[PDB]
């Protein structure tokens, strides 16, 4: 199991425009493409991604490179966060991948957030942070993900992705 491999399955494959799980538009490997309510909006973003006309189709190669640009986005985002470094960087490389996976579902800003949550995760206290991350909108709106997540944090394992 790797980062990759955890958000395929927590994302999954759609190769035409869709609505997730807040209803704004998407594509391929949960790439957000726009919030707003304009489909022609989101046709738009989408063609601006992948360099071409689409009409609100794309392949799966296609997918999956908007996937991998995703990823290092996430990568990047925390890297980049006075924040989320220290904690991204106290953490052995599963429980990074369930940093990454959060930031990539609801962005840099939004986790760097959880202040309490990541001061437990930089002490260690696996279980209280677990607990504290589902006193969460996160938590309550996707919680068989959110459940996946907390698990990896909580154990340092893949078991949840099994």
């Amino acid at each position: 199991m790797n980062i990759f491999e955890m958000l395929r399955i927590d994302e999954g494959l759609r190769l035409k425009i869709y609505k997730d799980t807040e209803g704004y538009y998407t594509i391929g490997i949960g790439h957000l493409l726009t919030k707003s309510p304009s489909l022609n909006a989101a046709k738009s973003e989408l063609d601006k991604a992948i360099g071409r006309n689409t009409n609100g189709v794309i392949t799966k190669d296609e997918a999956e490179k908007l996937f991998n640009q995703d990823v290092d986005a996430a990568v990047r985002g925390i890297l980049r966060n006075a924040k989320l470094k220290p904690v991204f960087d106290s953490l052995d490389a599963v429980r990074r991948a369930a940093l990454i996976n959060m930031v990539f579902q609801m962005g840099e800003t939004g986790v760097a957030g959880f202040t309490n949550s990541l001061r437990m995760l930089q002490q260690k206290r696996w279980d209280e942070a677990a607990v504290n991350l589902a006193k969460s909108r996160w938590y309550n709106q996707t919680p068989n993900r959110a459940k996946r997540v907390i698990t990896t944090f909580r154990t340092g394992t893949w078991d949840a992705y099994k």
